[PDB]
């Protein structure tokens, strides 16, 4: 740890602080993490290296505290959705995070390592239009963040303790659908009112669309049984091969629900390119 000084403080975690820092024998500018089996779960993420993956570079355990070192990346796309608010971020460049997002995951979950928790906030992005996935899944000062359930798929909110890769498809699906509509899909703000709030849009789950539901843990009868609405209402004015690909992405099912390789050959990236953002720094 005497081999890096502290920039300035760059996020906060429910259990741990981010800064961005800089590597005195080596000059590199990093994001520092600080905090036996997780020793090994996270030392196993230091091999999983792909061009959307931020890089884990090193962990570092030194007395009762856990540093993770990562390769830093300038801007997030939570602070680039909120910075293109009133203009919308342009339809080639969400094809291109939303195809660079799925090639990343196609190989996460080929590897069998899955998120768990994709949000805005953990896609970073860098000047030469490349996204990348950040952050795979107590402070006292840790502030509780309003996004915070927005992008769980239902299966989790359902009490499914051995959920799938599928959970980060919807996770996705829902970032993909707050590119194009500049709001969140499903802003929840407790666990059942996020239920609801998917409830509402997709229509209430039952054994005709999701065989097995009513078996889940936190699945009660006694949900109030909302119609789904008409799929055009919901991410307006994308297009056909957009919706098509959206409405796979959120399939209740897990099952159903279309994987990251599979996704990579629909349709709506016939005409996928690799666009430049304008990024203020
Ligand atoms: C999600 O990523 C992580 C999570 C855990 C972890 F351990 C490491 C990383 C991580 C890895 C590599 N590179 C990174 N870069 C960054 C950020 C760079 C600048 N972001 C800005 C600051 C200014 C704000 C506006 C304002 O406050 O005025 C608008 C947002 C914050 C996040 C975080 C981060």
């Amino acid at each position: 740890m005497e081999n890096f000084q502290k920039v300035e403080k760059i996020g906060e975690g429910t259990y741990g602080v981010v800064y961005k820092a800089r590597n005195k024998l080596t000059g590199e500018v990093v994001a520092l993490k600080k905090i036996s089996t997780a020793i090994r779960e996270i030392s196993l993420l230091k091999e999983l290296n792909h061009p959307n993956i931020v890089k884990l570079l090193d962990v570092i355990h030194t007395e009762n505290k856990l540093y993770l070192v990562f390769e830093f990346l300038h801007q997030d796309l939570k602070k680039f959705m909120d910075a293109s608010a009133l203009t919308g971020i342009p339809l080639p460049l969400i094809k291109s995070y939303l195809f660079q997002l799925l090639q990343g995951l196609a190989f996460c979950h080929s590897h069998r390592v899955l998120h768990r928790d994709l949000k805005p906030q953990n896609l970073l992005i860098n000047t030469e239009g490349a996204i990348k996935l950040a952050d795979f899944g107590p402070v006292r000062t840790y502030t509780h963040e309003v996004v915070t359930l927005w992008y769980r798929a239902p299966e989790i909110l359902l009490g499914c303790k051995y959920y799938s890769t599928a959970v980060d498809i919807w996770s996705l699906g829902c970032i993909f659908a707050e590119m194009v509509t500049r709001r969140a899909l499903f802003p929840g703000d407790s666990e059942i009112d996020q239920l609801f709030r998917i409830f509402r849009t997709l229509g209430t789950p039952d054994e005709v669309v999701w065989p097995g539901v009513t078996s889940m843990p936190d699945y009660k009868p006694s949900f109030p049984k909302w119609a789904r609405q008409d799929f055009s209402k919901v991410v307006p004015p994308l297009d056909e091969d957009g919706r098509s690909l959206l409405s796979q992405m959120l399939h209740y099912d897990p099952n159903k629900r279309i994987s990251a390789k599979a996704a990579l050959a629909h349709p709506f990236f016939q005409d996928v390119t690799k666009p430049v953002p304008h990024l203020r720094l």
